[PDB]
């Protein structure tokens, strides 16, 4: 088994059950609504709903946001297999996950992302799949920057022959020529500020309108 | 040793160094500025700077925000001992930490909070200390709700005889009579939405103006 593509829930080792409460809410969302676009991934998806304005650009497109902070590829795969794609028929699914797969090689994370695209192609075969590149992270150059770069290379080459699967690099140049990322774009050098989200969401919204 | 009151940095087991980059930024903030109020704690402090509007209520008071997501009591104690209280002379320090001390009993977390108040009383003896209550968490009743309740009881009784230390319960009633917390207040049943922050910050700002 690639650990990144073996589907599993987040075990609760803390005791308030919040991960499973979020999954159950998204399951009810899919039971009760009819989205055209479904978003799923880690905190970069989740906070876009709060902290970009979702409402200007993505609410009009009839969209559900299924981001959960901390998720790896295998947790996203499990959620899509266990209720969050039921009862719906989206035109587009947007995937953004992989930066949190700590302890997995870049090759394993790529296998995780490919298994998500295949499941979506099996369960919701009418839908186009958009996969976003993993963003740079850390204030200065570091090995997770190189990891995430290698994932994006391998995922881009995997999807290149895929008629209805689209890779998007949404990075405007967060890493500057002195190697730094500024806390104005990413307040803890990982999560995007309001300002950091604007150009990311701009690039995504343009692709979405083009596909739609 | 109480683990919660033995000062230690967050070890980097991921590889991009972001925790130490945040600590070093706050150290430079204190070197270069002259705050009247310093805020320190976990993600509830950190996101108030993004996601409430800090700018309307707290920026006017000449305030620095030293929140870091994920911190326990012992990590806050270490940061205050290792540079973030140097070169400054605040009137008020606001402390908000303890919900992330998983694996520590409520009594141990209380000892952690008391060791933070004592250090601030030693290094910055002119300053009043405000400690906020730990908020409820989880969609439904659970053992971390009871834990956090017991911490607040023990901390309130510890500070009651403390002429310049102030306990504040900032909770407006997030837990409803059916036991639930709504995702409109806390989007993942732990972190506060924009809407959830308004009444919290309102209560804090009022106390601050009173003390100031």
């Amino acid at each position: 088994e690639n650990p990144a593509s073996k589907p599993t829930p987040v075990q609760d080792v803390q005791g308030d059950g919040r991960w499973m409460s979020l999954h159950h809410r998204f399951v009810a969302d899919s039971k009760d609504k009819e989205p055209e676009v479904v978003f799923i991934g880690d905190s970069a998806v989740q906070l876009m709903h709060q902290c970009e304005i979702w409402r200007e650009l993505f609410s009009p497109l009839h969209a559900l946001n299924f981001g959960i902070g901390g998720d790896s590829t295998q947790h996203v795969l499990w959620r899509l297999e266990n209720g969050e794609l039921e009862h719906i028929r989206p035109k587009i699914v947007v995937v953004w996950v992989g930066t949190n797969n700590h302890g997995h090689t870049a090759e394993q994370v790529t296998g995780g992302i490919k298994a998500i695209v295949q499941l979506v192609n099996e369960r919701q075969p009418q839908a186009r799949v958009v996969v976003l590149g993993l963003l740079p992270r850390g204030q200065h150059p570091n090995p997770l920057r190189e990891k995430n770069r290698r994932v994006n290379e391998l995922v881009r080459a995997a999807l290149a022959g895929h008629p209805r699967a689209h890779f998007l690099d949404a990075d405007p140049g967060f890493v500057h020529s002195d190697g730094t990322i500024s806390h104005h774009d990413m307040y803890d050098y990982l999560h995007l500020s309001r300002l950091g989200y604007t150009p990311v969401c701009r690039a995504l919204h343009s692709l979405l309108l083009r596909l739609l």
